[PDB]
């Protein structure tokens, strides 16, 4: 396999599809109103200018996430997809001539687009993220200039509390190290403290990424927020206008409307009860078949499955679950720069369709046993 | 000013905004019915696999356009946006080290993402494309492996003939070299005839690139489709899964109701009558500028200004005092904007309010900056 994403694209093909971990289960009571007036949001999108619906929906998430940062900054700029961001800041990375340390684990792209655009790329442990000794020789080593990270991290759920980010940032700024965030699974997380405050307030140079699609379920019509320091904003802005004018008014007032009912009856209540559910599903489903759930952390909307009792590797169990119409991610792949070092472990993604995700988990429970 | 897109943002802020091109016009009777149901494409695109939304939105454009070999292809892809593709198609160039003659003039973003990516760029003249001493000296020179251009071109309009298409396409096959090609205007277009099976025929790599963003309004929700040859399709679509895992099934299936509903009703009632009301509203509301005519109509107007003594940036400037935004002409010539400031740009598919009255507020302006 050349990357996850293959492996993705081969499962979309499958009856009962785990590996993508995109937003695709069903809308739930309190987002049906939303679909039910999909014209209000194309005429929002209409009567409302392409600058004015860019901060009406970034100001929607920094009230969501409560941070009067966000609220107040201009240096931002709205793609469509949060792989687009990281690409820009890959090409960012490479036009500044940053030797950019990268979070292992973390998703294969991550890694392919940094390689792609030619940025100097170092393996960074995450659980330097949780050891200030650690964290404190890559830091002052002086072999990178920038850190670019995924909090909570990509699928192990690794989360750095408010002192672990604190102590992180203020390391990065007395080494002038530049932070790329990349945030896509940030309303998962435990925490809650204003990360775009610690960051300004360092005055450090950084970029954070923001993401709907691992959140809300809108057939990928993404909207995904690329927020940057001041100082850097001129160059980020000029690449990203080399590929985007714009993201569309349209997406910006579905999504808009997608965070403000979070907000209104709360995240457990519309994103983070099913997603608990669906975890407790799979738990109880794989009780008593030596396959280990990872569990510490935080629940992100994936299942990390050590298999080592299972006799298989990665690859060989994710193709004897293909022949019986399931398609999972091996999780070598996540582990980019040890690879072979890293086969005892499987990925299964829970934010599916409702009726193909339960049924899709029973015959994971009858396939598991059959290959006993 | 650094770029054109940089100049497209500038212009969001006023009050008649003609820089940027894509198409904001209004919902006409056509399509109407697509928006009181948008509830039925949102269900459409829910309940069908992505590699068959994928077809079937490709089978439907290949059906609007009657091209049969698009219709059998596989190897393509979907991208949220037609730059998007562009950049694919230059991380490609790049990666196989060819060395890439682009089309000037061009919309600058192109030259932009090609200059990005790494590849060495050289520039050919657009009206190559119909003299046919000039483009075999350009092929067989042995310093370009690829070439890159955009039928019809932003913004002179000019379209190629199948005569040239098929010259273009022999004369890159005898000489190793890849056909990069850009439809995004391909429904403005006059011509109809199969650039794929031409292409297909032909046995060239080659990577063709559609767009719905400069033909059907949808707020900039836009599908591109991204075709190329079975030798080089493993590598692009390596390129493509590095960015991208799909588009939007929603995206497709609202979109592909537009296609469709073009086809039913014709191009011409649904996008063409409209355009054709707005070139000669701007044409007989400019009877000092010269409207640069012939080549197909875009929904763009190239203007020349040359008479006005004054340069692209002067002018727009000018015109920025009345709330009124267009685009500078010189950075469409990438390679030598020193030699062309003496043109400008106006986009028609704004908004039908905005548009007309638009347009008035710009021969009142032009004639009181000429006083
Ligand atoms: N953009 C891509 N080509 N692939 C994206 C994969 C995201 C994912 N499956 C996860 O974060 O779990």
């Amino acid at each position: 396999y050349d990357s996850l994403t293959e492996v993705e694209v081969e499962g979309l093909s499958y009856l009962y599809n785990f590996a993508d971990g995109h937003a695709y289960h069903d809308i739930n009571e309190h987002y049906v109103d939303i679909i039910n007036n999909l014209q209000r949001y194309w005429q929002e999108g209409k009567d409302h200018s392409i600058p004015d619906m860019e901060k009406a929906f970034k100001n929607q998430f920094a009230e969501l996430i409560d941070s009067s940062t966000l609220h107040s900054t201009n240096h931002f700029s709205v793609c469509p997809t949060a792989s687009n961001s990281i690409d820009i800041v890959a090409a960012w990375l490479h036009k500044e001539n940053k030797r950019t340390a990268l979070i292992e684990p973390a998703f294969d792209n991550l890694y392919l687009l940094l390689k792609r655009r030619g940025v100097d790329i170092s393996a960074f442990d995450e659980l330097a993220l949780k050891n200030e000794h650690q964290l404190a020789q890559i830091v002052s080593s002086g072999d990178i200039d920038a850190l670019f990270l995924v909090n909570p991290n990509n699928p192990t759920g690794l989360e750095m509390t408010e002192s672990e980010f604190v102590y992180l940032v203020e390391q990065c700024k007395a080494h002038n190290i530049t932070i790329l965030l990349d945030r896509t699974f940030r309303i998962y997380g435990k925490t809650n403290f204003d990360d775009y405050q610690i960051l300004e307030q360092s005055g450090i140079d950084y970029v954070v990424i923001e993401d709907t699609g691992k959140t809300w379920p809108t057939q990928d019509l993404k909207i995904s927020l690329m927020v940057y320091s001041e100082a850097i904003s001129s160059t980020m802005r000029l690449l990203y206008e080399e590929i985007f004018l714009c993201s569309s008014n349209f997406a910006l007032a579905l999504l808009k409307q997608f965070v403000a009912v979070t907000a209104k009856f709360g995240v457990d209540a519309t994103i983070k009860n099913e997603v608990r559910r669906r975890s407790e599903t799979i738990n109880d489903a794989l009780a008593g078949t030596g396959l280990k759930v990872f569990d510490n952390k935080c629940q992100l909307p994936l299942c990390w499955i050590d298999i080592s009792a299972t006799g298989y590797d990665d690859v060989s169990f994710a193709a004897r679950l293909k022949e019986h119409d399931i398609a999972v991610l091996p999780g070598r792949f996540f582990y980019w720069n040890s690879k072979s070092q890293h086969t005892q472990f499987i990925r299964v993604s829970l934010m599916k369709p409702d009726a193909e995700f339960y049924e899709g988990i029973g015959k994971l429970k009858e396939a598991v046993t059959r290959i006993l």
